[PDB]
């Protein structure tokens, strides 16, 4: 069993983007990536999705693609890389602009995501057990504690779309 | 003219498109702009946002705009571009996403972002008086006139529409977030 195409390329550029910052300095590349820290900026539209890419540590780094390699895996396997995607834009923009709003252009990480992801394969596998998707008994708290290793609101509005497409999918059948 | 730019340019495009749809016909143009319909075409970004600027009748594209305008428009005026650019993007987003789930990938409209705006809009008036913003009483109304009159007044069955509440819920979320600040 490999991982699917999204979990993938995710991890590849978030190491390749972790590449540019580590050469270039993490300014350089946030000048780039970051959410729109200025009007002239605004319409350049990859910025609301593309802070999500950048880290800054790491620790940083290494959590937020293993909670991604299992979780953005187990979801891509079992219900496809359309699942995926989604969960992860409105996830990144969410969460973004929440940051945003509230501490400034000024941040990166794949942290947003993952929460979403936390509250998205949780949630379907407590309402629609036999959907194959689950958190593991284990690795529930291995994540509550990163739902309550930070303790943060750029992490409520996360969780919250996760929450609620999984309410949306174990609300089909 | 006095929209700002960004509600312009939407309606702009929209109208740009529904032009070249009509022409190309409306099966070409989706071929470019439909949520990906087959993996091979997954990764072409646009697609994910660019459904919500075909539309397929006079009446879709109008009331559309209309309601982009009004609503889309005092956003805009009253708190900036990005608000409304992100309002956008959100609920373009996960209003498509639930529609095609249920429904496939054939679609297109600004209807879901419109119950985007007239949720944030008006839950914003209704907790923010003071910020300015709200959804003018008869307004609102000819919003519920018609949620309560198709429901109420009644015609087809219950036009409470599989992507419109997941529209809404974005805009009621980012209302209760930004009346939640001060």
């Amino acid at each position: 069993e490999r991982a699917g195409p999204v979990t993938w390329v995710m991890m590849i550029a978030c190491v390749v983007v972790f590449i540019a910052m580590q050469i270039l300095g993490d300014q350089e590349v946030m000048l780039w990536l970051a959410w729109p820290f200025d009007p002239t900026l605004k319409f350049e539209f990859w910025r609301y999705f593309t802070h999500a890419l950048m880290h800054f540590s790491l620790m940083h780094i290494l959590f937020n693609l293993l909670w991604w390699w299992y979780l953005g895996g187990a979801v891509e396997k079992r219900l496809g890389s359309g699942k995926l995607i989604v969960i992860t834009l409105i996830s990144a923009l969410l969460s973004g602009y929440v940051q945003q709003k509230f501490s400034g252009p000024w941040f990166g990480g794949l942290s947003g995501v993952v929460y979403a992801l936390m509250g998205y394969v949780w949630l379907r596998g407590e309402r629609d057990p036999q959907s194959g998707i689950y958190l593991q008994r284990g690795l529930i708290i291995f994540a509550l504690i990163w739902i309550v290793a930070g303790w943060n609101g750029a992490h409520i509005a996360g969780l919250a779309v996760g929450l609620a497409m999984a309410f949306v999918d174990s609300l089909n059948a």
